[PDB]
């Protein structure tokens, strides 16, 4: 008589600084074992203490769906380590664990992929899109996981201001578990457009014929936070400053 297995033994994501309160942050589930069966889990989130009665996420009991139960205003590189565990049969039944992590962004930490194609193909394929760019990373850094910050039409024009809904922005970053923060922008970056016809190539079956990642480009908001003075120091190979 064998307990639920979660099919990741570890679960990591993302939330940015401004994401909404009950946002969706990472979906898990677990399975019997012997049946396959996934009908009557109960899942549950075991979080330690913290300040001010804030509970940091929520379990949507019956589907698996982590929320975000508190604003994480201000919280970059901010990380929360703690458990789930599903119990068969309602509750009633046995009980396996899994570790997750979710670690606090903002647009410091993120890449903007440009694609060809509308955000509504992106998005519809974005569970295998994302498992190919996990490969990439993963080669670079093992055990880091890609979490997509948003799927848009792209931006373009002055300032980024305008949108063309024909192309699409996927905005990433990269979670890396020995750190408990995001890799580098700068980072991932390398990664991604060092094997980006490798990377066109996967996402062929995907994006269909004549359909690529055009280019990969760091978020506007990163050009904003330098003209304000922000978190400016020191950067390798440079003498001018950015933002860290
Ligand atoms: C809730 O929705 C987010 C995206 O909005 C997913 O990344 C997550 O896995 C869950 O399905």
């Amino acid at each position: 008589d064998h307990p639920p297995v979660f099919q990741k033994k570890f679960y990591i994501g993302g939330v940015s600084e401004d994401a909404r309160m009950f946002a969706s942050v990472l979906r898990v589930k677990a399975t019997d074992r012997d049946t396959g069966n996934y009908s009557a889990m109960a899942y549950r989130l075991i979080i330690p203490p913290i300040k001010e009665g804030k509970e940091g996420f929520v379990v949507e009991t019956y589907t698996g769906l982590i929320k975000t139960a508190m604003l994480f205003h201000n919280m970059r590189r901010s990380y929360f380590k703690f458990q789930v565990i599903a119990t068969d049969d309602y509750g009633k039944g046995l009980s396996g664990k899994a570790d997750v992590l979710v670690s606090v962004v903002n647009q410091l930490d993120m890449q903007v992929i440009v694609s060809n194609v509308p955000p509504t193909l992106v998005e519809k394929k974005i569970e295998d899109l994302t498992e190919i760019l996990d490969r990439y990373v993963q080669e670079q850094i093992p055990g880091a996981k890609v979490v997509v910050e948003s799927i848009g039409a792209r931006r373009h024009g002055d300032a980024y201001s305008l949108e063309d809904y024909s192309k699409c922005d996927l905005t990433v970053y990269a979670i890396d578990p020995q750190t408990n923060r995001a890799i580098d922008r700068n980072e991932l970056f390398k990664f991604l457009d060092g094997k980006l016809l490798d990377i066109n190539k996967d996402f062929q079956p995907y994006y269909g014929e004549g359909g690529r990642i055009l280019e990969i480009r760091t978020p506007e908001a990163v050009t904003s936070i330098k003209k304000r003075g922000e978190s400016l120091g020191y950067t390798e190979g440079a003498s001018r400053l950015v933002p860290r």
